[PDB]
């Protein structure tokens, strides 16, 4: 037993999805250069945090997508994501990006055990 609250999640990289089809909706793209950080919508959901993508560098191009992490996290690594496309994807070890009740920040690939989420 160890399935983190990302269900709580879920719902704010969705809450952001739309923010992110909004976004989209009312501009057409995110990123505007590389090495920029497109400010992000949902920071909390209901028991993860959540925060823009990775570094400005490698930030979302063509793609809207946001990662949450578990605030009980040190017990629960579990981290979770989920774009536009309302294609969520789930971690079983959040190492790198950033972590909630720690320093959250971004989410830059640096995870592990992780599969596709569906909310």
């Amino acid at each position: 037993h160890r399935s983190a609250n990302l269900r709580a999640a879920h719902a704010a990289l969705l809450e952001n999805a739309r923010f992110m089809e909004q976004f989209y909706a009312k501009k057409g793209s995110f990123k505007l250069t590389s090495t920029k950080w497109p400010e992000l919508p949902v920071k909390e959901a209901g028991g993860f945090c959540i925060r823009m993508s990775g570094q400005a560098k490698g930030i979302l191009e063509g793609k809207f997508t946001l990662k949450a992490v578990a605030l009980d996290r040190e017990a629960e690594p579990r981290v979770l994501r989920l774009n536009e496309s309302l294609t969520a994807v789930v971690c079983g070890k959040m190492k790198g990006k950033g972590s909630c009740t720690d320093g959250e920040e971004i989410f830059r690939g640096n995870d592990a055990e992780c599969r596709p989420f569906t909310g």
